[PDB]
């Protein structure tokens, strides 16, 4: 038939769990802290942004949101993130991406100290990742991937893995995470010359290209795997994922919806690793 | 069809150690000494090999080696210690660790355990960092850059290619995809719990193969004019040294290959040498 990967319900049940957590810590003179960076005014950055910041408090964490302006200079950027490294009350440090242009997103995001670096950004906790290792931070939405199909006790060694867009946000750690879980992968982008002839043959497909509509019915076979990462605003205001959710999801075993799939669960991913990083001060 | 081209890694590692002599020669009347230190543990007849053939082509072009033989049995601290000295000396610009370690010795521990500026092998944890996001700067692993090197000498186009790495190791197979992704490439990575191999080859416009499986790669599995890479290394009982492909059938469909032995082999040695320099280089 078909079965929804409802991340809504699953990340409810995270956050229930960092509520306790953090209520222990708490007591034992550990606040967990998530430092947010955002740069610039942009809405929907300002959007994930209130989310981040809305589901920390639901749980018991301490946000600290430094809204700060579009053209501040990369070393009051860094000087920031200097405090921040320093300051034993702040156990995460996260960059809103993306940054503006006249900065160099690669310096800022290994300028966090590894170890509050929940993001899974710096060069380090990346390596550490693409090594197999679980010695580090990962990043978040590919976490939550991986958490919800372990949810739905979906097996993944030997399955035929196309992920849909590389970049270092998703697409690459997507991929290593699913190829350390014995997959297949295969890794397409902007460039693929025929998209279609990885997604038909494969089990699993995870799309996260910012392209409405990129995944359709004659693109995949019956019983595939669907995980939709993408997030488009149409015209309606209304939004949508890279997948044509409509025609595609009465082919799939699993399918995320979108809203409610992989969304909630980046935001629970976020909210684990801050709270492992306090954790850590005991 | 046009005649099939040898990717000769032979010929294009003797043009290299040649740069990297006159590099060198300059670099001396810098002060400065390229070195390159590596660190062999125990008696195994292949590293012992490996180790000679590093030191050999270290004389070649000019880079001073320092190789340390240490007992099969040493401890996790004592080669701890040692790599903490080559870390502090600044008359080393490379250190390397021949593997594989012994099993009671943690590979991750001590890889990480080198200064990252000296990791000429591109094995520590900041270095692998590196290279997925992307930054082709620091330090990359061997084997890979130098498939990577032998393709861009023959003018292979690799932006919308078609490429398959078969085998995922952190020493070729990972970096290798890495690397062909960031040149552009659609990559698939597949391994031994693969399900179905030519599903992903017959498409293929690449292979690059690195499995140790000896004729893993066969004609059928592959589509007129395609390029093969074989970085596999392989003793038959008669002594021959094979790669990974069958090379036979599938040279006859291919647009170039790698012989096996001398494509990847001497490039693999080139790159470490190349990676060396480039540690002395950066003393200015
Ligand atoms: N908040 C969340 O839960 C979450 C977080 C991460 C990203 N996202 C969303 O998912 C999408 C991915 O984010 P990103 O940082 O990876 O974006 P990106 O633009 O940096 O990367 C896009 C990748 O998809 C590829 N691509 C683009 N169009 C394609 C096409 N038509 N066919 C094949 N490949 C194509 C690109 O080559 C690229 O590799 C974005 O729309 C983003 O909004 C959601
Ligand atoms: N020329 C050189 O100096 C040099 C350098 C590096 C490694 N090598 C050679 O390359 C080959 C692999 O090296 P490695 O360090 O990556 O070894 P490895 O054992 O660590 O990795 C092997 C990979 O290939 C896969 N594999 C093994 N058998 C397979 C099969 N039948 N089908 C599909 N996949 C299979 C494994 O699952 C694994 O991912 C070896 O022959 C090694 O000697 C050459």
């Amino acid at each position: 038939a078909m079965t929804l990967l409802d991340g809504k319900a699953l990340s409810a049940k995270i956050k229930e769990e960092l509520k306790e957590k953090n209520q222990f810590l708490k007591s034992k003179g550990i606040e967990s802290c998530l430092a947010v960076i955002l740069v610039g005014d942009n809405p929907a950055s300002q959007t994930y942004v209130k989310s981040k910041a809305k589901a920390c408090e639901e749980c018991g964490i301490k946000s600290l949101v430094y809204h700060l302006n579009e053209n501040i200079t990369q070393n009051e950027l860094l000087a920031l993130i200097n405090t921040l490294n320093h300051d034993d009350s702040v156990h995460g440090i996260l960059v809103q991406l993306p940054l503006p242009d006249h900065i160099c997103k690669d310096l800022i995001l290994e300028s966090i100290i590894s170890s509050k670096d929940v993001d899974g950004f710096h060069p380090i906790n990346v390596g550490y990742l693409n090594l197999g290792l679980e010695s580090g931070f990962l990043p978040c939405t590919p976490l939550g991937v991986m958490k919800l199909l372990k949810a739905y006790e979906i097996d993944l060694e030997g399955k035929d893995a196309v992920i849909i867009g590389a970049s270092n946000i998703v697409g690459r750690p997507m991929a290593t995470m699913l190829l350390n879980a014995g997959a297949t992968v295969s890794v397409c982008h902007i460039k693929t010359k025929d998209l279609s002839l990885y997604t038909r043959q494969a089990d699993l497909i995870i799309v996260a290209a910012g392209c409405v509509n990129l995944l359709r019915s004659d693109m995949v076979k019956e019983g595939v795997i669907v995980v939709d990462v993408g997030i488009n605003r149409l015209e309606s205001g209304k939004i949508v994922g890279d997948v044509d959710f409509e025609e595609v999801s009465k082919k799939s075993s699993y399918i995320t919806p979108v809203p409610g799939g992989v969304g909630p669960m980046t935001i629970a991913m976020l909210l684990e690793n801050t709270v492992k990083s306090a954790k850590n001060r005991l």
